[PDB]
């Protein structure tokens, strides 16, 4: 078991040029593959989740080239739905963005493809998306547990009236939205009840528009999509820096700055996680907004009690930043933390207690009361990049922290620790 030990960080200050957004990267790659023309993506993220999407596109016959640092990609669009037969197996690691998006997209036409991944992915739900795709005509078989990957896709999605449950993942709706335009018939997608992670739907619509397709959004309750459309290459497209990856560095300044500036995202970003900066401001930090940067400067840090359904990923960063805040912090309406890389409510509560906090693990919330002083712990990371990145913040105290399996950060941010070190100062 590999591990890394972080020594106490006296102060953080500096500038980080962010790695590309995983959310934007995977949507842009799939749309580029489906589109007509050559798309050149710049600032693309090089991480496991994007690599699995790239490998899937390669297996499906899509041609592309990558720059030396794998952040520039020139994709030759397929000019329509992707195809493969012979039950071609696509291994997608634990990349939900690739699993959910491809599960829908590959239902267009005829195909015979199997989507699978790492053991944890076979435990992450996909039944709501499968139910919706079937209502639209798709033939999908669960090869192991009902409602979970692996899936055998045999095509047939033609459109029509499709209901989709939006209470567990917004990715199911995203996948349907990206797929429906290329179906032969028009599709009316109706959301059954609640919709979680709503801001990611805006990312999806933004990318679709970039690639030439718009739909009718009726207050996020129903979406009307015209079929028979085609995606078109936007030419050169700049992938925004990752706002979720930015959270650690902005939080580090809120705790131990100094001023930390992240570049690649700014006030105009489409990512909902830029709203993480607003939470730091509510806790007492100072935030500055630019066209291509967001910066945070240390002020004070007070506990907050907030519904975090709009920023589920970056919200994990508040759970460890809470160790440094005055008072008890409560993060609410985050049930789906339980169905992601690991059950994050169980994992976060378990590891936070190890450094001294008193924690109430609610069914869909977490309440954190910090200790007077943190203690050393060897942190388990549950094959979850964010557990490693969130707990790295423990080193902004007087105690070192040991992080198990630090390479798990590669799911979205291979160079995380070197970037944290870049802004770590001894004086
Ligand atoms: O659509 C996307 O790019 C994502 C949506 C979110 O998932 P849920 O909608 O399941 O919360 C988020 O947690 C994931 O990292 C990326
Ligand atoms: O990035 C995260 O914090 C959670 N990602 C879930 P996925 O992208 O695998 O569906």
């Amino acid at each position: 078991m590999e591990s890394l030990t972080l020594q106490p960080i006296a102060r953080v200050d500096g500038t980080i040029n962010l790695p590309g957004s995983k959310s934007v990267s995977n949507r842009a790659l799939l749309l580029a593959a489906l589109a007509h023309g050559k798309t050149v993506l710049t600032n693309l993220l090089d991480s496991d989740d994007v690599r699995h999407m790239l490998n899937a596109l390669t297996a499906l016959g899509v041609s592309y080239t990558l720059s030396a640092d794998r952040t520039r990609c020139e994709i030759i669009g397929n000019g329509g739905p992707l195809h493969a037969e012979g039950a071609l197996e696509l291994f997608l690691g634990n990349a939900g963005t690739a699993m959910r998006l491809l599960a829908a997209a590959l239902c267009l036409g005829s195909n015979d493809i199997v989507l699978t991944g790492e053991p944890r992915m076979k435990e992450r739900p996909i039944g709501h998306l499968v139910d919706a795709l079937r209502l639209g005509g798709a033939k999908i078989t669960y090869l192991e547990q009902e409602n979970y990957p692996p899936l055998r896709l045999q095509g047939g999605f033609t459109g029509g009236n499709v209901d989709v449950d939006g209470s567990v993942s917004s990715q199911f709706l995203t996948a349907l939205l990206m797929t429906a335009p290329l179906a032969p018939e028009d599709t009316v997608i109706r959301i059954k009840g609640d919709l979680v992670s709503k801001p990611y739907i805006d990312i999806t619509l933004n990318l679709m528009k970039t690639f030439g397709v718009e739909i009718e959004n009726q207050h996020y309750q129903q979406f009307v999509v015209k079929g028979g459309q085609s995606y078109q290459s936007p030419g050169t497209y700049l992938v925004e820096g990752d706002a979720s990856s930015a959270s650690y560095f902005l939080a580090a300044a809120a705790i131990k700055g100094g001023t930390v500036k992240v570049t690649g995202i700014g006030r105009n970003s489409m990512q909902g996680d830029i709203r993480f900066a607003d939470v730091l401001e509510k806790m007492g930090a100072t935030i500055c907004w630019g066209d291509d940067y967001i910066s945070c400067t240390r002020g004070e840090l007070n506990a907050i009690d907030m519904d975090m359904n709009h920023i589920p990923d970056a919200a994990m960063t508040i759970a460890t930043a809470a160790l440094f805040a005055k008072g008890t912090t409560t993060l609410r309406n985050i049930y789906n933390w339980r169905v992601k890389e690991t059950d994050r409510l169980f994992a976060m509560a378990t590891e936070l207690r190890k450094v001294g906090a008193e924690v109430e693990e609610g069914h869909d919330y977490i309440r954190i009361t910090p200790p007077e002083k943190l203690n050393f712990a060897e942190i388990a990371t549950y094959n979850d990049h964010r557990m490693a990145m969130c707990f790295s913040l423990v080193a902004l105290s007087d105690t070192p922290v040991t992080i198990l399996d630090p390479k798990c950060t590669a799911k979205t941010f291979p160079d995380y620790f070197e970037q944290l070190a870049r802004i770590s100062q001894a004086a």
